[PDB]
DNA sequence: CATTAGA
DNA sequence: TCTAATG
């Protein structure tokens, strides 16, 4: 957590390189195991020689981390930090739409700026170009006082359109959070479970709706069960208008909101742990449900679930209210 | 780890 | 159809 942080940061600067840069799947993947035990080893790494008694501890690696040690930095660390084609690469990223293939393949045709990819619109896709359009607006933070207000719009519609609806907005917001990302809006609706083969309006209506009143602007991706867009507060009476927030909302079979709704709203510790403790509970939870194990090895079988509360009483264990489910 | 675009 | 990008 700390005694080792060095290696393990200098490690996946190492590996998020060849990723991302290079094609290098492989060492990347290397990188990261190595990175990972490193981090679990409860003493101080005083050589290479003594991590690379390790799993996934090659002389490769071990190599480094001498140099490391040895002095404060590393040269191949040096020399990435300051290649400009990676950097290239690495900032092109940010832009939404883009992922590392797009970045090279930019970069190649010697697009390196924000610049010259405004020059170009045309080289890129509406999701890229709309992420070109609020690169700004989308790196800045969402403050709940806002997400509040959002929120509140939100449930509006939903609302309206069909007061049968059941919308919850998860994520570290619904865990309290000075700031969110993004919103991140779970949707289900009773006439929507499992088998009740779809109703993909379902999704669809509202997202009119909220069109309808200028709260979603944009889209990036639209599909029977999954929206993806860009959302914006009504610019008040002037002098201060509101940056452009991404938002997502998803359908969901009523039968398995509260696991989902569960799942999303983490924290990703506190999903694990309380996940570890199913197991022992005699049971497994996943993103849809909550079955019930047997000594087989394993088993399946639904537990039906109507609230947060089934999922928690089924392992026995105490409610915990989002606040707190930090960990 | 599954849904969407796009080509 | 595959492959990329999101989450
Ligand atoms: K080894
Ligand atoms: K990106």
């Amino acid at each position: 957590e700390t005694l080792n942080g060095g290696i393990t940061d200098m490690l996946t600067e190492l590996a998020n390189f060849e990723k991302n840069v290079s094609q290098a799947i492989h060492k990347y993947n290397a990188y990261r195991k190595a990175a990972s035990v490193i981090a679990k080893y409860p003493h101080k790494i005083k050589s290479g020689a003594e991590a690379k008694k390790l799993p996934g501890v090659g002389t490769k690696i071990a190599e480094k981390i001498d140099e490391f040690l040895a002095t404060g930095k590393l040269r191949k660390l040096e020399k990435i930090r300051q290649d400009d084609t990676s950097s290239s690469i690495n900032f092109l990223t940010r832009v939404s739409g883009i992922g590392p293939s797009a970045a090279r393949k930019f970069v190649d045709e010697g697009i390196k700026t924000l610049e010259d990819l405004r020059k170009n619109e045309d080289k890129l896709n509406h999701h890229q170009r709309i992420g070109l359009k609020y690169f700004g607006d989308f790196e800045k933070r969402i403050p709940r006082e806002e997400m509040l207000q959002m929120q509140d719009i939100v449930l509006n519609e939903v609302k309206k359109v069909d007061s049968e609806y059941i919308a919850t907005v998860c994520g570290s917001f619904r865990r309290g959070a000075e700031s969110s990302g993004d919103m991140d809006v779970l949707l289900t609706h009773p006439s929507f479970t499992s088998e009740s083969t779809k109703q993909p309006k379902l999704l669809h209506q509202v997202v009119e709706q909220l069109q309808k009143v200028h709260f979603i602007t944009d889209t990036l991706s639209k599909g029977e069960t999954k929206f993806m867009g860009v959302c914006q507060l009504p610019s008040k009476n002037d002098e201060k208008e509101y940056p452009h927030r991404r938002i997502d909302i998803r359908l969901i079979p009523k039968d398995q909101y509260y696991c989902g709704v569960l799942y999303f709203t983490g924290s990703d510790i506190f999903n694990k742990n309380m996940r570890a403790h199913a197991l022992e509970k005699g049971f497994t939870i996943n993103e849809y449900t909550i079955r019930p194990l047997g000594v087989t090895g394993v088993a399946g079988e639904p537990l039906p679930v109507d609230s947060e509360k089934d999922i928690f009483d089924y392992i026995q264990w105490k409610y915990r209210e989002p606040k707190d489910r930090s960990e």
